[PDB]
């Protein structure tokens, strides 16, 4: 009731699942969003509830604007409030040169990674803003070291899409800082040329995301934290 | 004689780039997205000065228009040495929580996909992978990519940061094939210097990046902002 609520998009696997589990362990109620596979989601919900946590599976593909509104509606119905958003759902594609990419590929990359995250952030701002009788909240977007490195000969489209998330983070953060919403991002590197000599674990990305979501980051907004082992 | 296609060449920075490129000895394709009259006037002023230019229709936000814009270049001039990705849109100032999906989708299709598809066409012609002889691409970004455009068009800012990283990644992708790719970030165009920039000053930077005096510069993004 007075327990804060986080929606995690793409919460069924990998980083998103590690975020959901960690958030519940730190006392959040968790909206576990999945786009295609209800069983995978129910398994994350199960690990949380088994552990004494609170979570609900929420269906919706962030590449679909109608689904976004519905997923936020389901949050309203199930929990009554919204205190955090983790924009983790997104896609990569198979390696291609730019001069081989179809318009359909690029359009989807931008729709899912950029528009999906902007629309989810908008829904969260409408609910958490002190301008609208909210009590403030936090958003963490998931970017990628690709935003810095460029992904040459693999998916420059993906890298561009994540750079758009970096500046979306910076501009939204300055836009809604006074209204009690913090907005930050993380840039995961290689997650299961890296100075630490290994891939990172999804749990290590989650640790950073929950930090930036938490009240121990009360003066942090508009920041983008690399989680990349030095890459 | 080198050839440059300038997208959105009708007005503003794009028309300044066309005029200066012709003054510096380039043949110029002056692309226009809708009504042709302003592009025709840019062409006539180039023509009457003794330059060579043609007005080429095509909206970069329509993927179906892009191939024919580059074919027109091919037929008119028989080669392509430069591309300036200048076509772009802004929208009316709104908060992110006020924007429609239509607005966001269109900002990305025009400013990002449009520039990516035009660069692909240029790469297909210029790359030494396909017997081209190399070339240069300049993308037009904006200081918004750094500053965020809070309360006005965060969406536009995100679209131009996308351009920044597109510039970096594509540069690295085609560097060995004889193609250079750079961007400019214009600030307030007609501030520490206490004045807006002129279109011509942005054109000056873009021509520099398209020139052989930038032969080791690729993957760089040059601010043209008066200190902003």
């Amino acid at each position: 009731s007075d327990t804060p609520v986080v929606l995690v998009t793409g919460g069924s696997r990998g980083i998103g699942a590690a975020v959901c589990r960690l958030a519940a362990r730190q006392g959040w109620r968790v909206g576990v969003n999945y786009a295609a596979n209800r069983e995978a989601a129910d398994a994350v919900v199960a690990a949380i509830t088994e552990s004494g946590g609170e979570a609900v599976a929420i269906p919706g593909d962030v590449g679909n604007a109608a689904d976004i509104a519905a997923m936020f509606s389901a949050v309203d119905r199930q929990f009554g409030r919204l205190d955090g958003l983790v924009n983790n759902a997104g896609i990569v594609d198979y390696p291609q040169r730019v001069d081989e990419m179809s318009v359909e590929r690029i359009e989807r990359m931008l729709r899912v990674n950029v528009t999906g995250s902007i629309l989810c952030a908008a829904e969260a701002v409408r609910r958490m803003s002190r301008l609208y009788s909210g009590q403030g909240g936090a958003i963490v977007n998931v970017s990628s070291m690709a935003a810095i490195l460029g992904s040459a000969t693999q998916y420059v489209d993906y890298a561009a899409s994540k750079a758009a998330i970096d500046t979306f983070t910076i501009g939204l953060a300055r836009e809604v800082a006074a209204e009690g919403i913090r907005v930050n991002a993380v840039r995961p590197g290689i997650i299961e040329s890296v100075p630490m000599q290994r891939a990172g674990m999804p749990e290590e990305v989650a640790d950073a995301i929950l930090y930036l979501l938490s009240p121990s980051a009360s003066y942090v907004t508009g920041s983008i934290l690399n989680v990349s082992g030095g890459r």
